[PDB]
């Protein structure tokens, strides 16, 4: 209804920070979970049982309310689905509260089949009940007629507000998954501009038109591509994922585009460093430059704790600047 | 001599159905709404002739997902399984096309997007599909443009090459190449996997990047293809019989020409005839290699929304065996 653009910025009127909280459990993560409740005698999933949203969530409330010691004994097909969706409420719970933004890496979720399709949705209702803004990160591509499925999928059935898109293919896609002619529905995406792998140099900055280097060319192709849809009008916009090791590129991306909406994984498991990061990035309205940090929190055994200390760090370096 | 179904690499699987049917077809399965809708509502004023047929067959007993649904009655299913409905009739849809047209297909390839937006359900079809077509051992793609970094992108191999025992997907590759690392091989099992990575594509503004970038005077899309060999390569894949190969629309004559020239034996995929509206006659002589499964022509809609599939499928084969012929006699 209020639009991407809005909400963000209403949101950090609330909580004043640029924290986007990564949630992307791995197997791992499930089975430690798992193992670590039984021994504490459930604690987290007790405290999960007695939020108020949890009664909202679309799949399989019935058997997300039952009671651990019963799952394990009457519902034991339900057992990781129930343990993976407490894991995520869980997080969720201990760090919503420090979160601008959430962004679920759909790789994550696909894996198993369709029971983790099931838990993402339940994470999307969960966080839109939180009124929460949220990002699928699935870095899509495809034609137009087969992207329209990801546009359903990512807008109309998660109600995501904002999804990653990988742009390479061209960007006339951007129509058929930022704009929804018959409906009249405009939503947001960030692209892919300069990534945090090892090799990104190859296509990213190697490549070039006219001495500007790919990303340069990528990122203002995408604005036009945005502008020609109106997005901006509409309350959304398409806006651009910079690595958050990648300090020149942010430099230059915030430079030249000096009032894009940036998205900026790699600190914590990667090494980004958050100050130069969030410095090179830095806009008065912060929710434009959006510090995704996911690991280094949800693999932490304080995961509450680990959130509160980048929101605090983070608002030292607002501050600062 | 003989290694059993499932035991084998992609390229000695590609080479040996290209043996056996003697085709470069690769039919695309793609089932929007629409046509999920209209399946359900000529089976209901058919009595489920299609439905009857698909519940004959031996291997609709060996998928993993609901088969207790699957097999069930029609009737019973729209009267006493409502919520199951939709399920089934995807579910039933997919094995109609693939039992009507699989004689035909040197390949299938599945568009992960058409089994995505109603969420899990189409999964739990998609994972049927793959494992109905492993059971008749057709060979595989799944057509998903995976990207992201290493250690989120083992969770893609993890759901293609393992859960769905895929053959081979898509991938685009700008982030960078290393991410094959971890698409194309899994160290800690040491099993190699095949993959078409995106080069030229059919889309009207393809260009935009693919060719207006370059390094010295090569285009992007021929960096990016070098780039994937040289990865290939590396990870030995071709030893471990499978490949790197390349996807290129079947409009983009004049990148096809320069691909199959200046890589003469790599792998093409080549989507966007028939629906799209390319020539084909000009797409497979460009593409031509004298083993056919290295040029692979998708046709999904043209065969999928055909109301007899099976007549547009032999159609296409025909079509294309001709001008194969036209190829070998030339
Ligand atoms: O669009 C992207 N461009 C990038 O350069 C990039 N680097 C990491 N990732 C993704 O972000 C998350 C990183 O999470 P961690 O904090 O756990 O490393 C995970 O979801 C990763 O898949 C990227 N996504
Ligand atoms: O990797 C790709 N590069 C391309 O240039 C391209 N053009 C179309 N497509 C996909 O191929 C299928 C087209 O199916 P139709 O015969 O029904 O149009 C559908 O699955 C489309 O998404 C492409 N995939």
């Amino acid at each position: 209804s209020m639009g991407f653009k809005v909400k963000l910025e209403k949101r950090r009127n609330a909580i004043n920070t640029c924290l986007c909280i990564g949630l992307d459990p791995d197997e791992k993560d499930i089975e430690n979970f798992m193992k670590n409740e039984k021994e504490n005698n459930y604690n987290n999933i007790k405290k999960n049982l007695k939020e108020k949203y949890i009664n909202n969530v679309s799949i399989k409330k019935d058997i997300l309310l039952k009671a651990p010691d019963n799952i394990i004994r009457e519902e034991k097909s339900e057992e990781f689905f129930y343990f993976f969706n407490h894991f995520c409420f869980y997080i969720i719970n201990e760090t919503n509260k420090y979160a601008l933004t959430f962004k679920m890496n759909f790789a994550f979720y696909i894996p198993y089949g369709s029971v983790g399709i099931d838990v993402l949705k339940n994470v999307f209702d969960y966080l839109y009940e939180l009124n929460i803004p949220t990002i699928l990160d699935m870095k899509i591509n495809d034609i137009g007629n087969t992207v329209k499925n990801y546009r359903k999928f990512i807008f109309e059935y998660l109600k995501s507000d904002s999804c990653t898109v990988n742009i390479y293919m061209g960007t006339n896609m951007l129509k058929d998954i930022c704009y929804d002619e018959e409906k009249n529905k405009y939503y947001s995406a960030f692209v892919l501009v300069k990534t945090t792998n090892p090799d990104s140099a190859i296509f990213q900055k190697n490549l070039s038109l006219d001495n500007k280097q790919a990303y340069v060319i990528m990122a203002q192709e995408a604005l036009n591509m945005s502008s020609y849809l109106n997005l901006e009008q509409n309350n959304e916009f398409i806006g651009f994922v910079v690595g958050a090791n990648s300090y020149d590129e942010m430099n230059y991306i915030r430079t030249y585009f000096p009032n894009c909406y940036i998205l900026s994984p790699g600190i914590g498991a990667q090494n980004g460093d958050l100050h130069k990061t969030l410095t090179n990035g830095y806009h008065k309205s912060y929710e434009k430059i959006l510090i995704n940090i996911g690991r280094a929190i949800t693999k932490n055994p304080y995961p509450q704790k680990a959130a509160q200390m980048y929101y605090d760090q983070i608002n030292a370096i607002l501050k600062q600047n």
